[PDB]
């Protein structure tokens, strides 16, 4: 029960990562998953769970 597609989410993914304009994710996808993972993995507790 969505006006935005049945899977909005997919959208976002299989556009994101894709081919023609690979939605924005062939660049974008590591530098911001480079600080988000980056800072996250790092400040998350001290390396994985410590």
């Amino acid at each position: 029960a969505e006006g935005d597609d049945p899977a909005k989410a997919a959208f976002d993914s299989l556009q994101a990562s894709a081919t023609e304009y690979i939605g924005y994710a062939w660049a974008m996808v590591v530098v911001i998953v480079g600080a988000t993972i980056g800072i996250k993995l790092f400040k998350k507790f001290t390396s994985k769970a410590s």
